[PDB]
């Protein structure tokens, strides 16, 4: 087992450490991560050897002037072959609409695009860093998890700071309304805030609903964004 | 009906421009374009643009998604959002980080009816005169659609249809070239390649057939076959 | 004293850390470090932050801003501050370099507040700093430049393995441009730049230093001004 | 002669073409404008960039990379080149401003490989730049600037409407730290950030210069050390 671990916040974040050391317990970890998020082909990327931090286990690793995508490129070629890609763990959410683009989302479809398992992890913080140490326990049953799933996967999973279990759950996917609040600055020009707010509340079995009630949040994603309902639409006339 | 259209490339893409004119033909038009996400961090300045007909328009230094967002207070009510006309491609895989895409995503998250376009290019450049027949008919289908919808549509350099598509879906491998720059440092390429042909009834596959493809889109990525009871 | 820290490269760098650490050995030291002119435009954003888990405790935050904007709010969070002090940067900021340098901006910036300040770099060229080894030095460092009159503002460069501290004047040598063409996959054309000094460095300059195995420190002025063509 | 045009504001800027015409009329222009540092991690795109039909044709280019790009790369495509002039730009580039300064970094860009160069800028204040009306002082402040010993570098401030020419010294007030506290509309807060200097720009400033009514040419150095401090006393 060949885990490629990347993320999207860059080499120095404690929560990519703290998700290579999580995985080094069920296999060989490597690490590409960055210094757009599709692989860069119109020219080339730079990445060099990187001493992994004084303080997390030794772990071999690349920091790459390029995407997360890029990472998952690069570091199939130097750690190949891999069976696992890994990314995050993201400091903030990657909930229901935010899945769409997600830097740390982006790296883990990129492993599953080159038809391996793969699963993006971040946790809400709201003003306030996580605790990695304490959220250790719950990476590893989350790995533990994912890993009994047939393979290949691609699951997006969110951990709240402080997790009182564990939930499948689907996208949040809610409606929106459009608030913008015209403003001035010290200098007398304008400007527009906006704070677009979602209609309803978030539905219970969703991403963002889990969260909030204290559980991890495991949701399985397809790659495909066909609407398989209108193909052959009915058209008016 | 009122339409505010926008785009990934900015507001001075001749691209912006014919997808403004073919949509006057449908209703009054406004323009909010770049100068993926809504700003909300910090707020957004904008500020009047003229035209290169005339239309109201506003450049945003801000995202597509924010374009949307100021675009509706700026000329609300609006009741579609149309995006591009881009110039490039937004083919299977790529739609996920469209520019393009994400403004008439954000529309239809509004409740709006919206629609993305583009252009595949590379050597020739669009004629957006010639294309102009292929816009209207193509804006013309879309509107006897049942609202709302969300539809991603290509258009070849020049069309000799119309087809509804599927996205492409295709696997990848990797590949990766070493290489040094002529100062000695190293670098690397990467190529990787698609694992077989675009198949039939895909966004892809239609356009290299000289197509207009046009892609009903779906918000929800949750993957049901894989979704699970929980063990208690 | 009070002591403002800050630099380039984040809160998450192991320099910024190292240098509020051998600065606690002066005064009590106050983190603010970016997530590079003072934002003036839009709001910033800034929040508490934890000081890392193997290193004393810093009342810190992390600003969504430049190094500058991290002076100006933080010398408003924990005023009154006496020094800023910026780095330690991954990376090098030795002659032409320090005048579009992130580090040395912020230590200008505090500077312009009328407050002492200094930049702290050390040149990497392929390996990675060992802040363990050059605390020493840091502290050396750090105890000469207190002894100047204030207030000051004095850019450092600290080599991998200092054998000796020197004053030292910016390197400034004419280049060469080098370019040579290439292509994309398109075989659509592009360009590597390679531009090289003229000469070696001038005996006494912070890039000679450094090459000698020195830590370089290089007192700036603010005045861009070339005097001797005016009138 | 043979002069390098660029900016910070890129290839569209009528800030430029106002620049390029102005230093055609004293030898060879040549173009190469954005699409601070020079660019080594990656290599850089250019495009052949075409004349419209009411201008005067110059060869050039437009750059994917910064000001300090294009100015090497134009030492390349268009070498051997005598003069860099970077502008005009469209807002101001005085006191503190000049290290931030995208346009000056070119010219000093052009300095640093042994050329003589300049940076030009006009305050906006609310207009826009008539460059008609600025033509003749581009002019006047050129035949200044082609009289001086080279190797030069100077920083140019040309008010909407001038009245006049100053060599002047560069700005440099201290300032008072402003910080007021805020709250977005979804009650999160923020900062704004408003310093002021402690007094008014002194005369023979570049600032005051313009303030006045004068085009504004400050000679710069690239030396940043303070020598009156290279042996402290400790």
């Amino acid at each position: 087992m060949r885990i490629l671990v990347t993320n999207d916040d860059g080499i120095y974040s404690p929560g990519l450490w703290a998700l290579a050391e999580a995985a080094s317990q069920f296999g060989e970890v490597f690490v590409a991560a960055p210094d757009g998020h599709a692989i860069t082909i119109a020219h080339p990327v730079r990445a060099y050897p990187h001493p992994s931090p004084l303080h997390a286990p030794h772990f071999p690793a690349y920091r790459v002037r390029g995407t997360p995508a890029d990472c998952v490129a690069l570091g199939l070629h130097l750690f190949g072959p891999v069976d696992l890609v890994l990314s995050g763990v993201n400091l903030g959410s990657n909930l229901g609409h935010e899945i769409w683009h997600s830097g740390t989302v982006a790296a883990a479809k990129q492993g599953y695009l080159f038809g391996l398992s793969a699963a993006a992890f971040s946790v809400p913080l709201n003003g306030e860093v996580p605790d990695f140490a304490g959220l250790r326990p719950w990476l590893l049953r989350t790995l533990e998890t994912l890993l009994r799933l047939e393979r290949p996967f691609l699951v997006n999973v969110n951990l709240p700071l402080r997790p009182k279990g564990f939930l499948w759950t689907r996208q949040s996917v809610r409606a929106y309304e459009g608030v913008v609040i015209p403003g001035e600055d010290p200098m007398g020009r304008p400007f527009y805030w906006f704070a677009p707010r979602p209609l309803k509340e978030a539905e219970e079995g969703t991403d963002r609903w889990a969260v909030a009630q204290g559980f991890v949040s495991a949701t399985p994603l397809r790659l495909d964004l066909t609407d398989e309902t209108r193909l052959q639409p009915t058209l008016a006339h």
